[PDB]
């Protein structure tokens, strides 16, 4: 199983890879998902170090050339007395959690995996979720909204990942669902108060838009 | 004054120069402000064509090279035989209605100016303001929040435009004051159902950040 001084090795690796990010997944996001991952691990008594490990890393991926990403991570993983069993587990979590995959059938997950998916999704919803949502869109010149394009119902991972929608529609395509798919239990009660604000913003948004 | 033909031309000019905006100042923004300027102008009995004209042209001049931009809009107004006095009345507004300016001391405005300003700000608050606000931070790479950094209080022309702040600080530093600064009676009213949302956002954002 992973070790404390290896985790920090992973932490160090994850942060640098994400300095100068400017997309909504920088230190603050990493540390917050990390800080949530931590408390969470306990509420379920899951393997911390493996949990926090995947937590810092899930994102370092997602990236212009996804392949380049993995490799380098495997490399770094290696030069750190990483065990191949501690590695696979990592990619098991980090490679079967992100929403996009749910469009390929709900792939059951590890406990500590479920603890990550939760902590990661918790920081994508709420007021902070709203901010990251649009900040990211503005970092991509993505159409914020268009009363002419409805939110896509049944998508495909390819569409979701390649086809462009509207920042507003993102709430309806994924941001509004993460609270009812939250794995933990403590996460759930935390997802509740974090869903009411997103709606206060979307309805408010469309009301205002329609008024104008 | 400004003729219906020149007006349309200016509209055409504006929308072209703001294509590929990706900062929250593209065609929707322009249209929302426009449509707002028109209602407000009428309620106040303001000269319509000067108003929209100045409304259409405020953002055009976000600009890497402002000089270049100014020296472009004239080429256009000139190509449209807009009269001297009319050209003067257009810069009179645009160039002396921004909040950034107000720092250099209180500057009196026209009625058409107060209307353009109220229209422009009216679209920088409410859910839409929230969206556009952070959507801009994504675009520029600005920081979303930093408990260490607190909202400036005695800003100056430069500080505000040169020295970048945090996204949240912008509500405190600017957006939260607009509705009190609104000029039009019709606007003060409208600016009244557009503050509660921004406040719920900055509040829920700091509640969620600390919680973690």
């Amino acid at each position: 199983m992973i070790t404390e001084t290896q985790l920090t090795a992973i932490q160090t690796y994850a942060l640098q890879k994400l300095a100068h990010d400017h997309s909504g997944h920088g230190r603050d996001h990493l540390q917050r998902v990390n800080r949530l991952a931590r408390r969470l691990a306990k509420d379920e008594g899951a393997n911390l170090n493996l949990t926090l490990a995947a937590a810092w890393l899930h994102d370092v991926i997602d990236m212009a050339n996804p392949a380049k990403a993995h490799q380098d991570l495997i490399v770094q993983l290696n030069a750190q007395n990483v065990t191949a069993d501690d590695q696979t587990a990592i990619f098991a979590i980090i490679d079967h959690m992100s929403f996009s995959k749910s469009f390929n059938g709900p792939q059951k997950l590890s406990l500590e995996g479920q603890v990550v998916q939760d902590a990661d999704r918790l920081d994508a919803i709420g007021a902070i979720g709203i901010a990251r949502a649009l900040y990211y869109s503005g970092h991509v010149g993505e159409k914020i909204y268009d009363p002419a394009i409805a939110p896509r119902e049944h998508m495909t991972r390819e569409q979701y990942r390649h086809q462009p929608g509207t920042a507003i529609n993102h709430f309806y395509e994924k941001l509004f669902k993460l609270a009812a798919l939250m794995n933990t239990d403590t996460a759930k009660a935390l997802a509740a108060h974090r869903t009411a604000v997103m709606h206060e913003f979307v309805d408010q948004f469309k009301a205002e838009w329609t008024a104008d």
